[PDB]
């Protein structure tokens, strides 16, 4: 029930987000097998909820009122994020009890596999007396059936705003992604080494072949949107950071990684992985299900913001000396503000595809799974929805000046024609 000190050596690194760390188990025992910790950080840039918190979330009480941050990110996905996208895709993940020590351990031995900017900007919460074990999906199903390769999407957000309150100099907000803005701030701000080739419009398109490109895109240049696990082990992409474009170094060890799993002539594993990835990923149609989620932010930031200042009660900066949004019953205003925080939940989560050789010996043999013409293949896979976050109610505030940064910076490098 209780993770001690000792229990420390048998966890190893997996990556981690801004808020949370994530470590794999190594050992044997039955519990822990094939599950994997989330730990969530202490940021120094920072009960449960905050008095405007309970406020909003007010319709699910099972969320308010919870002991710790844990049950609370538990209930959220559990009650709110799984009648929304299916429990089929999604595990909430089972609490357990860790004490201080074990914490203390776990955050000092893995210091050093670490991101120093990441180590900078936050530690583990020794504060909190629980974590999370979720399974770990870079392997299959639970308990084996020959390896496993898994691939790790964060796709963001895949839609342009639509919203009447999209101000006049900001309407460029229209026809680019907010992913293609954000990336010439990133790479202003030294975030990134060059822009990446990726459009989440495509890997949302519906399209199959605007899907492939997709996927093509993302292992150019992974950041922090591509990840491939072989058994649990990271074989491309960054570990809890983004990462630099897939050099032919890179791009030549993750070829090799790939020896038997993809049944193909040498150097040719790579682009096949990548058909069986976007075959996959189209054929599910699992995303369709997650954009609709993030179009629950209907009224984009600009929008939603004058709602916020509603909520807390407090006058709207942002208006200074839009009657239509200020006029709504603070009952519409809160759905409003939930739901773009319910859609930020669904713009930043990732989903993981298991993939294995298509087992003739199975029970119930699946129904989903991907033919690979070519190399005379059938795999089978399954799709999950994971890092699932309950978004804090101040955040609004930032998220208004931060797009409000991205559209202004964006406008002013175009004025440079
Ligand atoms: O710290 P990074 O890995 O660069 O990613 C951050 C981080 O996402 P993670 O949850 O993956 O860490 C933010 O979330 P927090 O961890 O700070 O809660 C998230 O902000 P929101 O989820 O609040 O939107 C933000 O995404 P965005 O840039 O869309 O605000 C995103 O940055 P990138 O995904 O752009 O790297
Ligand atoms: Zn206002």
């Amino acid at each position: 029930m209780i993770l001690e000190e000792k229990d420390a050596s048998d966890w190893i690194y997996r990556g981690e987000g801004g808020a949370n760390l994530v470590l794999a188990y190594a050992g044997s025992s039955p519990l822990f097998v094939g599950k994997v910790i989330r730990i969530q950080k202490a940021r120094r840039n920072d009960s449960v909820l905050t008095s405007d918190e309970q406020h909003l979330w007010r319709e699910n009480n099972e969320l308010i009122s919870s002991p710790n941050k844990e049950v609370l990110e538990q209930r959220y996905v559990q009650n709110v994020i799984i009648p929304l996208l299916g429990p089929k895709h999604v595990d909430a993940g089972v609490r357990v009890s860790v004490s201080k020590e074990f914490l203390e351990c776990v955050d000092k031995k893995v210091t050093k596999q670490r991101p120093l900017w990441r180590v900078n900007a936050a530690n583990v919460d020794t504060s909190h007396d629980s974590a999370l074990i979720l399974n770990d999906h870079s392997l299959f199903s639970q308990g084996s059936g020959g390896d496993c390769i898994s691939v790790e999407i964060k796709p963001k957000c895949g839609f342009l705003p639509t919203s009447r309150f999209i101000g006049k100099e900001n309407m460029l907000k229209t026809s680019v992604s907010r992913f293609k803005m954000h990336q010439l701030l990133k790479l202003e701000y030294i975030e990134i080494s060059e822009e990446s080739e990726y459009d989440p419009l495509d890997l949302f398109s519906g399209s199959k072949e605007r899907v492939l490109e997709a996927i093509k895109a993302l292992y150019s240049t992974p950041q922090n949107n591509f990840r491939v696990f072989l058994n649990g082990s990271l074989i491309l992409g960054g570990s809890g950071e983004s990462t630099g474009r897939t050099s032919p170094e890179i791009g030549y060890a993750f070829e090799d990684a790939l020896k038997g799993f993809i049944q193909s002539e040498d150097g040719h594993r790579t682009e096949c992985f990548l058909q069986l990835v976007s075959d996959a990923v189209y054929g599910s149609g699992v995303l369709d299900r997650l954009l609709e989620i993030q179009k629950l932010d209907k009224l984009d930031i600009e929008g939603a913001i004058h709602c916020y200042y509603d909520i807390i009660n407090q006058p709207c900066p942002i208006c200074k000396e839009e009657l239509s949004l200020h006029a709504l019953p603070l009952d519409e205003s809160l759905k409003i503000v939930k739901e773009y925080l319910i859609a930020a939940t669904a713009k930043d989560c990732s989903i993981m595809i298991s993939f294995q050789s298509r087992n003739a010996w199975d029970s119930e043999p699946s129904g989903d799974y991907v033919s690979l013409k070519p190399t005379n293949q059938t795999f089978d896979y399954k799709v999950h929805f994971i890092d699932l976050s309950l978004k804090p109610l101040k955040r609004m505030e930032s998220y208004y000046k931060l797009d409000k940064k991205i559209i202004s910076f964006y406008n002013r490098k175009q004025k440079a024609e």
